């Protein structure tokens, strides 16, 4: 805080909030921290001064001049003309770009009480005296114009009120509290004595104790905080009275011990220790290759010389830090960069490990993830999510600093960590990562970039020639590449059409855009790893794309101009909402807290797409402006996000609203769960698992135990909820036998989204809508090769084979609670066989007569022609070859598989000679029962030599595929992202296309497919898909990939599911109210209104008792434009409110405000078409869509049928009573509800 | 009625916003002036930027001819965080859009009767109570507690007229406070 050069006696000795400056001349130079500005002049200089305000001449006028002596009709030329001297990259003196004004309409909001309140001109208002004292009509428009631009946080408005409050205060005029009224306090340290009147210039502590009194010093009083009794003020902070008062040589003020550099030199350590008031100095140096220099901080000291950077390409290609360029390919997750040993001398581990996957073809590798551990901390960045970071098995928000070190961001597309040391790490996923390894350490590094001892050839040399020694961890199987050993190398001649400039021809020597890199660094070697891309996988952009946006990135690293290199046809580029494409833009976009990281930045405009009229939020979403989430012991939670801060699940806390840490107690969860970290959050998980085996077609297993052979022949309810609970999933699972024992169309309702499942043939989940190859959401489907598997949030799954054969996993805390056909969770079988009503029937056909599924047609029969069927018991006794058959499969010398020695083939053999006699032999029931049983040992990998030989049993592709009984088709196929468990831990029978090859919902494309991938599922090309709430198009195309421009659905139309495939078709609800002033009823009907007002149309007029939620809608009919009356709101009254929506203006919600594209109320979807109308829908409820001109039409799904009755009748079909309700003429009058209806009971009288 | 002097009958309360007397407002503190047009206009709310457990609370009031060309109050809108409560000294009360008795209590804490003279009395618990004239006056009650939190036509309960009168308005505040949800449009009718 003080500081004296004694140099013309400047003096820089400031307050408790201030920085005050002081020379002989009475320069007054102020300086809030946060930006509140004081530059005062004792008629310095009265006849003229160059500056932004003012020439001092006592003329406001002649104050509007350019530094040239003229004066300027415009403030952003005349204000831009007196800018310092200098380089300016990216200064632009007012807003260029689409500048975000204010809406008008919130002006109301922040100008009344509670917001820019007081600082109206009002009597009763805190203050009130200053407004005599200072004019603060300025003072008042700046406030509510910040606000307003704002996103409206208070920060903004007590630090307007707090200064216009010091200006005011500055004339000597007493103010009395406003901060407890206004909300906004300040929590100071220490003793933190909030004084609205505090003595400026605080004691403090003087190294010497000689100086003289400054002029400020000596003057009016100022608001703020003194904590200087007791502990004095001293050290920028409040100090005891025998604390460090600076070093004192030369009346500098040290204050404690900094371990400061004495000479600029830095040879010197000099830490001044307060105990004895002496130097600790050294005489030494960090060495090491690193020297001092001045510090940004401005804190001189040590620093590395030179930096070296080792990248690691994508296809793979690595180089080597003293440069040497090699390439292989593996699977098994490998070292990088690591310190053969501890480095002695004060320098910690940095090593890195990295892991590859298989995408697309083979021979194939890309960077999977990075893991970092360096002081003790390991953290990791996968391309699977992307911008998102991930520390120690738990996801952060991105913004996350540590002490001085570990200050990971985001910039760009990269995202990037650097400590206190040279090492820094970029990763952008799409498989590139750039390490940046300072000099300062050893020559002598194990890493698998290479020892930096300057000599390429030794680099790999302890290794051997495999790059593949430095291995670590891995998976049980990464080593044995394919059955077929480490299968299609590409052609070293690569004899490609692709070295033209179409494809893979712009990174090296095009001209064009990307020539001016040559000079700076050489493209060949770049060059060279595309052509090998486009050979593994042919044209596709998705391959394409990593090669020359790496080229693109480790270019425009050297400060260079680079053109526009990608475009809408040639690797076109996708980002999520609120974000645009940029070329090359800002480095450091801001965080939550507004302001770019400390390390240097803007340095380099980086190539990816930003924001726009919004803020990087924790890494993604951008958020819009001004809601931020919390900060909590050094971590950033988004707004409305519940976390436990503490291990053991000790404290739910949520992010309240302004920043709040609202936080309650915690009760540790039933013990039947673990506050576990797992799927990078910490929350009790369960801990068990139970099977629930649906083996063969009609046999079943128990949860626990006995088997129930049950032989009916309908829809059954297997497992279900019984006993509801406050927090967990539902799930029903029921078995639609189709006809006698017909392959079951499953259905599961988990969540309450319903998930088809149900379409075994081939791969064909239908959910709602049936064309479901690949999907994701609440429910996961994977097409596990011929299985298929389906999976929950929560860890549930089943596996269906598509042949009538169903294998249970539930893992959830449902113990006791779920009951069912599988049975309770406990002990015995018999707790199983309890009945909901406690009567137990000894007939197991009877059991399931009350656990049936609705759905059936016409009822169903429960039993065989004799029951039990006993024809194959007789069989059997004398069909020994039979048994014969499957046992020798499955008998311990039988190496059908391994699993069978861990579980128990009995079951399954069982089964196996009790499939139907008549039936049985080498038939399709006993492939089926092998094909059953080795899918199901699934569920733990185990080795399996096929369930099938030769001809034995029959098995097919489409094409271009051979079977293998170990492949993993969840990956290495045609979609680029994965639902998979490992494809569950396992390597199953299926069909494995060759040479070049997708795997699109069974079939096969040579390599020309699958460029359409978006977030909910594969789009097949020329294709497309019209998304919920009615979102037009995300079409797909052959040319170019995505392109998902959306729109809404025209007039009389609804979005609704039909013939398997969501579009918007017609529907038979329509009312449509007043084209030129006629009323269409329900059924064929018409009417004149004929007089202005507002008429009930529509409602659910009680007596019938049906879940249709009690809906009135009404129209005020009105002049409006040119007396057409035209529909001008609509109000509607749901259960739980009123909706009122104006095709102009926006829309209410109990009389409060919202915007346009929003839910509100209970299910009630609002949303503005582009055009101009506005449409609100009902979830199996009314639709309402309002022109934009004033036409309303009333949309009603047929299931309503005579159940509303209204203006527009009942849903009969009859003519006759829709146009009149049992009533003689006139039904508008009839129907004008009186609620709104003003009285204008005689008015003229 | 409001427990007084530790016993409990009804008494004269600082919050008296009284609508159309001879067509005149009465602001909370003392003011003046004439309504001069036919509409609906916002009394009275508990506008943001507060944090007050006060419940959001939005009276109306259809200044309407209705009798003898008057301008009495006809109806009385409240805008209750839950709902809408409609409430017309000939007919009855309506919640939601559904008729209700007149002896009930209805939507959170809010109590509804009839006067036997024939006026109709709203009240909520620690908020507004409103008492509709049989003949078509209208007077709003606010406890003392709330100074200077509600902003509306009625104005602050600050205790200032100036700012009461006039919200940093220059004239006719009436026309300011007219709510565009309920009121018609009327834009170009005779266009
Ligand atoms: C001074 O500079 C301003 C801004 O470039 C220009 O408009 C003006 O004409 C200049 N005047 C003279 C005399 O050069
Ligand atoms: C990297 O350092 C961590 C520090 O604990 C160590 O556990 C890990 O094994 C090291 N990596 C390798 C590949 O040795
Ligand atoms: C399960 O068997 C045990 C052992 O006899 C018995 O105590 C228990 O009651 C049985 N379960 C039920 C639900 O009856
Ligand atoms: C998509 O575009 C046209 C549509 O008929 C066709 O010529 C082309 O072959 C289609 N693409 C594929 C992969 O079939
Ligand atoms: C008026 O009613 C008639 C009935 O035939 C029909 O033309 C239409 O539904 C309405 N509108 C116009 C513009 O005629
Ligand atoms: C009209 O306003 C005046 C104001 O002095 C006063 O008489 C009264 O409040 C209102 N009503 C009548 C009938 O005058
Ligand atoms: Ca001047
Ligand atoms: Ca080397
Ligand atoms: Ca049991
Ligand atoms: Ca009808
Ligand atoms: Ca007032």
């Amino acid at each position: 805080l003080p500081v004296y050069l004694a140099g013309g006696r400047i003096s820089v000795i400031n307050g408790g909030s201030k920085a005050v400056l002081e020379t002989d001349f009475g320069l007054q130079v102020t300086y809030d921290w946060n930006w509140r500005v004081d530059v005062t002049l004792p008629s310095s200089y009265h006849g003229a001064v160059c500056g932004l305000c003012g020439n001092m001449d006592k003329n406001h006028q002649n104050d509007q001049v350019f530094p040239n002596g003229t004066m300027a009709p415009s403030i952003p030329t005349w204000g831009g003309s007196w800018q310092v001297p200098g380089w300016d990259p990216l200064c632009w003196h007012e807003c260029q770009g689409s500048c975000p004004t204010c809406p008008e309409d919130r002006v109301e909001e922040y100008e009344g009480p509670g917001f820019c309140g007081p600082l109206a001109p009002g009597t009763g208002s805190p203050f009130t005296s200053c407004h005599a004292h200072v004019p603060p009509e300025s003072f008042f428009k700046g406030c509510v114009l910040d606000v307003c631009l704002g996103g409206g946080s208070k920060d903004i408005l007590c630090q307007a009120l707090a200064a216009y409050a010091a200006a005011c205060q500055a004339a000597g005029i007493k103010i009395e509290d406003w901060r407890t009224q206004a909300g906004c306090e300040i929590t100071c340290p220490d003793n933190s004595h909030y004084e609205l009147c505090g003595p400026p210039c605080p004691a403090s502590c003087p190294p010497p104790a000689r100086h003289t009194a400054p002029t400020v010093c000596d003057g009016p009083c100022v608001e703020g905080c003194q904590c200087d009794e007791g502990f004095v003020l001293s050290a920028d902070q409040c100090v005891p009275l025998d604390g460090g008062c600076g070093c004192w040589v030369n009346g500098t003020y040290y204050e404690a011990g900094t371990e400061f550099w004495a000479d600029t030199t830095c040879s010197k350590r000099c830490h001044c220790g307060p105990g004895g008031d002496s130097l600790v100095c050294k005489p030494a140096s960090c060495g090491l290759g690193e020297e001092c220099a001045l510090l940004p901080s401005g804190e001189i000291g040590c620093q590395p010389t030179s930096i070296t950077e080792c990248q690691a390409w994508g296809d793979p290609h690595y180089t080597t830090l003293d440069g040497h360029r090699f390439d292989f390919q593996g699977t098994c997750e490998y070292l990088l960069s690591a310190p053969c040993h501890e480095p002695p001398t004060g320098t910690e581990y940095f090593n890195v490990t990295v892991a590859n996957e298989h995408r697309g073809s083979q021979a194939v590798s890309y960077t999977r993830s990075v893991t970092l551990q360096i002081y003790g901390l390991s953290l990791t960045l996968s391309a699977q999510w992307p911008r998102k970071l991930q520390v120690n098995g738990e996801f952060v928000a991105l913004p996350f600093h540590l002490d001085q070190k570990l200050s990971v961001y985001i910039s760009g597309a990269d995202v990037v960590v650097n400590t206190a040391s040279g090492v820094s790490l970029a990763f952008d996923g799409d498989s590139f990562v750039r390490l940046r390894v300072p000099a300062a350490y050893a020559g002598t590094l194990c890493g698998l970039c290479g020892n930096y001892n300057k000599n390429p050839n030794d680099d790999l040399t302890a290794v051997g020639g495999k790059p593949e020694g430095w291995k670590v961890g891995g998976a049980p199987g990464c080593d044995q590449c394919e059955p077929e050993p480490c299968p299609k190398p590409c052609t070293p001649e690569e004899q490609e059409p692709f070295r033209g400039p179409d494809a893979c021809g712009i990174i090296t020597a095009p001209e064009g855009p990307l020539a001016p890199c040559h000079s700076l660094v050489p493209p060949t070697q770049y060059f060279e790893a595309c052509l090998l891309d486009a050979c593994q996988v042919q044209g596709h952009p998705g391959g394409l794309c990593p090669a020359i946006a790496t080229y693109v990135a480790a270019c425009q690293a050297a400060g260079a101009q680079l053109g526009e290199w990608r475009k809408p046809d040639f690797c076109p580029l996708q980002c999520p909402a609120h974000s645009h494409y940029q070329l090359c833009g800002d480095s450091c976009p801001v965080s939550c807290p507004s302001l770019s990281a400390p390390v240097g930045c803007e340095t380099i405009c980086r190539e990816g797409c930003v924001c726009d009229a919004g803020f990087v939020l924790s890494g993604d979403t951008c958020v819009p402006v001004g809601q931020c989430g919390c900060l909590y012991q050094g971590r950033y939670y988004v707004l409305g996000a519940t976390f436990y801060p503490g291990p053991e699940c000790e404290r739910l806390c949520e992010c309240g609203p302004d920043g709040q840490v609202t936080c309650q107690e915690g009760a540790d969860c039933e013990p039947y769960e673990e506050c576990r970290i797992e799927n990078g959050v910490q929350a009790c998980h369960p801990t068990g698992c139970g099977h629930c085996l649906a083996n063969g077609g009609l046999h079943y297993v128990t949860l626990d135990g006995r088997v129930y052979d049950l032989h009916g022949s309908c829809s059954y309810v297997l497992a279900s909820v019984c006993h509801p609970k406050p927090g967990d999933e539902e799930f029903s699972i029921v078995l639609e036998k189709n006809s006698a024992g017909d392959p079951q169309r499953v259905v599961v309702t988990v969540a309450g989204q319903v998930v088809g499942l149900a379409r075994g043939p081939q791969v064909t989940v239908d959910g709602e809508v049936v064309t479901l190859p690949v999907a994701t959401g609440h429910v996961s489907v994977t097409a596990e090769g011929r299985n298929i598997v389906l999976q929950t949030n929560k860890g549930m799954k089943v596996l269906f084979d598509g042949d009538a054969h169903i294998l249970m996993s539930i893992p959830s805390s449902f113990r006791g609670r779920l009951c069912g056909l599988c049975g309770n969770f406990n002990g015995n079988w018999s707790d199983d066989f309890v009945l909901p009503s406690g009567a137990v029937a000894p007939n197991v056909e009877a059991f399931g007569t009350a656990w049936r599924a609705p759905g059936s047609s016409l009822g169903c029969g429960e039993g065989c022609g004799p029951q039990g069927c006993p024809v194959c018991l007789a069989e059997e006794t004398q069909a020994y070859e039979k048994n014969d058959a499957c046992g020798k499969i499955r008998d311990p010398h039988g190496p059908f598989a391994a699993c069978h020695k861990v579980l128990s083939p009995l079951e399954y053999f069982r089964q196996c000679v009790y499939d139907m006699c008549a039936h049985k032999g080498d038939k399709a029931y006993l492939c089926r029962s092998l094909a059953a049983y080795t899918a199901a040992c699934q569920a733990a990998g185990a080795a399996v030599k096929p369930w099938r030989t030769d001809s034995v049993c029959p098995l097919q592709c489409p094409a271009h595929s051979h079977y293998s009984i170990c492949t993993r088709s969840c990956q290495g196929s045609c979609a680029a992202l994965s639902g998979l468990t490992g494809c569950t831990t396992r390597c199953f029978e299926g069909c494995e296309c060759d040479d070049h090859f997708l795997l699109s919902h069974g079939v096969c494309i040579p390599a020309q497919d699958c460029g359409c991938v978006h977030n909910g599922q594969y789009m097949p090309v020329n294709s497309s898909l019209m998304s919920s709430d009615c979102s037009e198009r995300c079409f797909c195309s052959p040319n170019n990939g995505l392109t998902c421009h959306e729109a809404g659905c025209p007039s009389g139309h609804v979005c609704e599911i039909q013939a398997g495939v969501r579009e918007c078709q017609a529907a038979r609800g329509l009312c449509s109210i007043s084209v030129g002033a006629n009323l269409t009823t329900f059924d064929g009907a018409h009417n004149a209104i004929s007089s202005p007002g507002v008429y009930e149309l529509s409602s659910r007029c009680p007596g019938l008792q049906k879940n249709v939620p009690w809906y009135r809608v009404l129209a005020d009919v009105q002049p409006c434009h040119n007396n057409d009356k035209i529909v001008s709101k609509v109000h509607i009254f749901f259960q739980d409110g009123l909706v009122t929506v104006i095709p102009s203006k926006g829309a209410w919600v109990n009389g409060l405000r919202v915007d346009l594209p929003a839910t509100v109320l209970t299910s009630v979807s609002v949303r503005r078409m582009p055009d101009g109308s506005m449409l609100v829908h009902q979830k199996a409820g009314v639709t309402v869509w309002l022109g934009k001109d004033g036409l309303l039409d009333v949309m009603v799904g047929d299931d309503l049928a005579a159940m509303l009755c209204g203006a527009c009748g009942n849903f009969d079909g009859d003519q006759t009573n829709d146009a009149y309700g049992s009533q003689g003429k006139t039904p508008i009058e009839k129907w004008r509800a009186q609620d709104f209806s003003p009285c204008s009971n005689t008015r003229t009288r």
